[PDB]
């Protein structure tokens, strides 16, 4: 495997204003390509709160998202999000739950990488 930093910001759906969806998650993120294929990959902060997530291209094609660790004392969780090069934004679709304050949302929001998903090396 090899990997780059990237900066990304997610944005609220139908603006380019900052969303709060980009207050938990950490940056920069990562590009990874490895056995050919490419992932974003991503650090949700207060893990337990994320209670369904799911990427999609701009084309609305599904983005496979799998676990690459969970940290249950920090209450974070690693993400890869597939992708390809050129891809420059992604939805998602987010349902986050905090039951103790009466918390329950579904949203969709826009993940704006700083530059288009490089080809690597
Ligand atoms: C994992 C944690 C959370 C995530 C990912 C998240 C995400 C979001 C998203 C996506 C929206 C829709 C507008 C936007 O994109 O910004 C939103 C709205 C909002 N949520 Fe959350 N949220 C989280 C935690 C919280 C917490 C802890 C509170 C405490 C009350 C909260 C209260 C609110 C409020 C008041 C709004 C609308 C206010 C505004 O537009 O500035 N959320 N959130």
């Amino acid at each position: 495997a090899t990997s780059q930093p990237i900066n990304f910001q997610v944005q609220a759906d139908g603006s380019s204003e900052k969303s709060h969806m980009d207050d938990y998650m950490q940056h920069p993120g990562k590009v990874i390509k490895q056995n050919n294929k490419y992932y974003f990959q991503t650090v949700l902060n207060n893990a337990s709160f994320w209670k369904e997530y799911k990427f999609y291209n701009a084309n609305n094609q599904e983005l496979a998202t799998t676990v690459v660790n969970d940290n249950k004392k920090a209450d974070t969780r690693t993400i890869n999000v597939a992708v390809e090069p050129g891809y420059k934004s992604l939805t998602t679709k987010v349902h986050i739950v905090v039951p103790q304050i009466n918390y329950n949302h579904r949203y969709t929001t826009h993940l704006e990488f700083e530059k288009a998903i490089p080809t690597l090396a």
